[PDB]
């Protein structure tokens, strides 16, 4: 077990202020002898639920509150025990974010929202509207520069624009999310995405741009604007690029609705140090002195500790962050939330690459989120289709569903709640895509006219040998 006794192990996403948390670590060793080890695994949002299945993994996991409901469902999270004294010390807004089934399942740390960052030297007046940007780009290209570059590979980043004209994740009727009602296929969503597809088509943005491309492009000086969070400031500051942080553009008059996220720290249900951890977080990290350590390394954003948030909220950058939170909505923490993220991730990618039409793409994003769970084994993958597609109570027969290319003959288990596909990867895949580090296998599940994309990533070191 990573988790030993008398020793703390923390997992935090690589982009956050990990070394600064390490300083808050060492200040906890010099006071208690308990060593704190902080590490930053890749895809750690996905690594955590696998290892902690078997009691493995860290004592404390740091991530945006949205994944924690899923974690807690699968019984991999400790319920935290903070007293009345402490609960008053953070913003109620943030406690409610870390709650699930009426239990607190993590400690809220900071509030994050995507603002629009811009180069005052290249563009002393940011655009107020999305519709301005194509034009703006032309003029800018003529000067050897570009208008806007941001991470098109994650959904987090393109959502503010989809939601804008009335996209949403899961409908919230009567204080409960209807998990069969996804607002990714509606007209407002189609509007947002189409506009974004055209930016790509008109060479105003490239479909390939990812987090590290966009970040360099801007920090070098090659792009006017970018979309990103508080954590990206640390670097921008270093490039000495003269920048400001303002409200995201509007679309069809309406504002961009970023998802607001609450950086939360969660205690492992299998950890033998649940009290030592409880102490680290409550009295060393969640303090005016401790938060400063991290926020110094990589800005946390609008920190949830009332105390320091107030001392800090006189920053125009956080000022913008908060304005954008306002026009946002907050992330659901339900389990299905990660199916959503995958659905949409694929949709955007397929639309922007022309693999699917925006209509078909977002049509699929619905079924995928509402009724599909994909699970990728070594040389076979498992596709679990919920029998009731959209809540109708009208179930489908196994003959309505079709997986992979023609030669793909999967074994079909059929319960009364699901229909299960167990399929031979190589034999069923419709296309494999090689990247510097990854291999993505892709195939389609058809139902009705609709085609939902089934998609499995692996690293490229699985070739050596026998795939
Ligand atoms: O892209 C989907 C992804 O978005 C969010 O993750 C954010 C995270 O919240 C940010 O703080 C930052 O680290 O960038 C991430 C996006 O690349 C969700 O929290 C996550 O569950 C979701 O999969
Ligand atoms: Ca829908
Ligand atoms: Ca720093
Ligand atoms: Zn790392
Ligand atoms: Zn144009
Ligand atoms: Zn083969
Ligand atoms: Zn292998
Ligand atoms: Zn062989």
């Amino acid at each position: 077990m990573k988790t030993e006794e008398g020793k703390l192990v923390i997992w935090i996403n690589g982009d956050k202020g990990y070394n600064g948390l390490a300083e808050v670590g060492k200040k906890f060793e010099k006071d208690t002898g308990i060593k704190v080890t902080v590490e930053h695994p890749d895809k750690l949002e996905e690594k955590f639920p696998q290892v902690a299945a078997t009691g493995d993994g860290p004592d404390i996991i740091f991530w945006a509150h949205d994944r924690f409901g899923g974690y807690a469902q699968s019984g991999l999270l400790a319920e935290i025990t903070p007293d009345k004294a402490f609960q008053d010390k953070l913003y109620p807004f943030t406690w409610d974010a870390v709650r699930y089934n009426g239990k607190l399942i993590a400690y809220p740390i900071a509030v994050e929202a995507l603002s629009l960052i811009y180069n005052k030297d290249l563009l002393p007046n940011p655009p107020k509207t999305w519709e301005e940007i194509p034009a703006l780009d032309k003029e800018l290209k003529a000067k050897g520069k570009s208008a806007l570059m941001f991470n098109l590979q994650e959904p987090y980043f393109t959502w503010p624009l989809i939601a804008a004209d009335g996209g949403y994740a899961f409908k919230y009727e009567n204080g409960k999310y209807d998990i069969k009602d996804v607002g990714v296929d509606n007209a407002g969503a189609k509007a947002g995405l189409t506009f974004l597809v055209d930016l790509i088509k008109n060479k105003h943005m490239n479909a390939d741009t990812d987090y590290s491309i966009a970040e360099a492009a801007f920090n070098k000086g090659e792009t006017a604007m970018t979309i990103n969070g508080p954590w990206a400031w640390s670097n921008i500051d270093t490039s000495k690029v003269n920048y400001g942080v303002t409200v995201l553009p509007t679309f069809k008059g309406q504002p961009s609705k970023p998802f607001v996220g609450v950086l939360s720290a969660g205690i492992n249900a299998a950890s033998p140090n649940k009290e030592l951890a409880k102490e680290f977080l409550e009295n060393y990290l969640l303090t005016d002195e401790g938060l400063e350590a991290v926020n110094k390394d990589k800005p946390l954003g609008a920190v949830a500790l009332k105390s320091y948030e107030e001392e800090l909220a006189k920053d125009p950058r956080i000022a913008a962050t908060m304005e954008n939170a306002q026009k946002g909505e907050i992330m659901p923490n339900i389990p299905q939330m990660s199916a959503f993220w995958y659905a949409v991730r694929t949709a955007v990618i397929n639309a922007a690459s022309g693999r699917q039409t925006v209509d078909a793409a977002l049509a699929a994003a619905q079924t995928n989120a509402a009724a599909v769970k994909v699970e990728c084994l070594e040389a076979e993958l498992v596709v679990t289709v919920s029998r009731d597609l959209f809540g109708t109570g009208k179930l489908v027969q196994p003959g309505d569903l079709t997986l992979g290319s023609e030669g793909c003959q999967p074994r079909v288990s059929v319960d009364t709640d699901v229909v299960r596909f167990n399929a031979q990867l190589h034999e069923c895949s419709s296309r494999v895509q090689m990247t510097k580090d990854a291999l993505v296998y892709s195939t389609f599940l058809l139902h009705d006219r609709v085609e939902v994309p089934i998609e499995c990533r692996y690293p490229r070191l699985e070739h050596h040998h026998h795939h």
